[PDB]
């Protein structure tokens, strides 16, 4: 299955490296990123992706299951 | 004099004790800050597009500041004062 | 008291649809932080907006874009204050 | 040349017709639009920042194209051929 999805999160950039070098690891994967500072210590964003459905859970198994990554969530929209 | 400016840049990812720095001088400002677009242009490199609101002054010393980082390529200011 | 993220799906050619989510979005510009908008097919836009501000106008303003019709995969994500 | 682009603009979300083929130009030439981040500035006035990928021929055509429409304001540019 392909299509696109939406992973939103929140966490404390003070980890914002690691996040992008995770996305990176699959750049394909990824078509844009919004970031908003929501405070001084908290970040939020929210990635759009693009490709098989399987490799998007990865990416957010990825970038979700780490420690410091609150309100994680993955919508996927397949074709 | 208020307004609105793009400020953009491109940097490697992993050359990153600079993207924490980026980051981190975004939040000490966070007033200035309305929302960052990130895309990943390859392997190595991050274009990040930094919509910006307040003073005109306070914005270009801000995007200065950001663009002086050793590691901030392709640094570029764009100003929108209010008409 | 918090943000938001509102994302939904629409057909861009759809010129009532289209006015009516920028309209409210506008009329509402003081709860909207910045939009992303990507293309999802020939027809179809992807938005993701965030929110800013009391939760109850937040969602009453995200219900408003939800309920146009022609609107799909509307979905809100309320971030309230930690 | 192939490459990146940074191309941001200003129109009153009134002008619907604009708004449409603004839009329906994107989608036209999907390939070079890779995502646009959108602010409401005000009550009437829309800022739009899009990243377009490919020639930079095609992209500096399709960014002309755009900026020649009439209530198109604050129309710029930033080119980003690959390195
Ligand atoms: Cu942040
Ligand atoms: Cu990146
Ligand atoms: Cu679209
Ligand atoms: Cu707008």
């Amino acid at each position: 299955t392909q299509g696109f999805a939406v992973l939103s999160y929140v966490y404390e950039h003070e980890l914002a490296s690691r996040i992008v070098s995770t996305q990176h690891h699959h750049h394909d994967l990824s078509v844009a990123t919004l970031h908003v500072h929501i405070n001084h210590d908290d970040c939020l964003e929210i990635a759009v992706l693009k490709g098989d459905m399987g490799d998007v859970q990865h990416f957010a198994d990825d970038v979700i299951a780490q420690r410091g990554v609150r309100h994680g969530h993955l919508q996927c929209l397949p074709k």
